[PDB]
């Protein structure tokens, strides 16, 4: 048959070319089978005049595709009809749907529980429509099967949530937080933060680092790997908050004066210590300001003697006198609670 590697020899081919590069390295292999090419360029209804499906589900799936990218447009706006007639498993035009993200095709077989049967290979076409970020695809299958909703998003170790990440799409992540909030800090740390470590990867996908750096454990791993993250990331992250609460202090020192430095909820509050333990842990005298500046909300100072390791005490002071951050030892031994655990 035929295999190709060399793109210009790839958008030389005027059928080969329909499909998405990155499909054809990912599915196809680089290689197309001569009962699957003759699908892209005879007519639709020869092609399906011939049409011989396969017995196992990837057969099938390459098959399907050729189809697609080919003639879909042309007046095959019923190929998804014929192809369950031909031989096409039920399932396989579901994943073909959770990644060319067609809803045409899943309109067909949702006018045939014979769907919330077809969590065919472990839920794969939720995770699919999570790579592609078909956030269309990915709600259709919630629609079309409400008691499942949960065992999709931790389908495969929250591949669905991690999959979303690496790829950069943002808004998989935000609806997958949506659908159960029960779960965020648990995809966030599924296999070792998966999903932060390849969205950091390259040009990294700041739309996704930024918003997973909202997670007080998330940022808490992340802002002590200073190589990998930091200059590019955490730094970034922690000066462009640090001056947004600057921002709602002196905003609050004019509407509500002499009154109250707070941050509402438990959440700001656990990412100010962390967000404060980082600049301490890079011990510079220009980042005295922002910890002070921290250190006066009740809701850091308040936070300051914890430690992240349950059973231990003083993290901070420790990580202080530790690196020998002169300064931060000084406005840390300044807060009661802290004043009295002291040695």
């Amino acid at each position: 048959n035929l295999t190709i590697h060399n793109i210009e020899n790839y958008e030389n081919d005027p059928q080969l070319r329909l499909i998405p590069w990155i499909l054809w390295e990912n599915l196809f292999q680089h290689f197309i089978s001569a009962n699957e090419l003759s699908l892209m360029t005879l007519s639709y209804k020869e092609a399906i005049h011939i049409f011989l499906p396969g017995t196992k589900n990837m057969e099938q799936v390459r098959q399907l595709l050729c189809l697609y990218y080919a003639h879909y447009n042309r007046n095959a706006k019923q190929l998804w009809s014929d192809a369950h007639k031909k031989g096409i498993k039920s399932e396989v035009i579901c994943f073909v749907a959770a990644i060319t993200g067609c809803s045409s095709a899943l309109d067909t077989l949702c006018l045939l529980s014979d769907e919330i049967v077809k969590q065919a290979e472990n839920y794969q076409a939720f995770r699919l429509a999570a790579e592609n970020g078909h956030l269309h695809v990915l709600n259709r299958l919630c629609e079309l099967a409400p008691t499942e909703i949960m065992a999709m998003i931790q389908a495969e170790n929250y591949h669905a949530f991690r999959l979303a990440a690496e790829n950069g799409h943002l808004h998989v992540l935000n609806r997958l937080c949506e659908l159960a909030p029960t779960e965020a800090t648990a995809m966030i740390q599924a296999e070792n933060y998966y999903a932060f470590r390849w969205a950091a990867v390259g040009r990294g996908h700041h739309n996704v680092i930024n918003f997973l750096l909202d997670c007080p454990v998330m940022l808490a791993y992340a802002e002590i790997h200073e190589f990998e993250y930091g200059e590019k990331y955490v730094n970034p992250f922690i000066a462009r908050h640090v001056n947004r609460l600057k921002e709602m202090h002196d905003a609050f020192k004019l509407s509500n004066p002499d009154g109250v430095f707070d941050l509402v909820t438990k959440s700001e509050c656990l990412q100010g210590f962390y967000m404060l333990r980082n600049l301490i842990r890079r011990n510079d005298e220009v980042l005295l300001d922002d910890i002070r500046f921290l250190l006066s909300i009740p809701g850091i100072k308040a936070l300051a003697p914890t430690a992240t390791i349950p059973g231990d005490a003083n993290e901070l002071l420790r990580l202080a006198l530790r690196l020998g951050n002169q300064g931060a030892c000084a406005l840390l031994l300044s807060i009661p609670s802290v004043l009295a655990l002291t040695k």
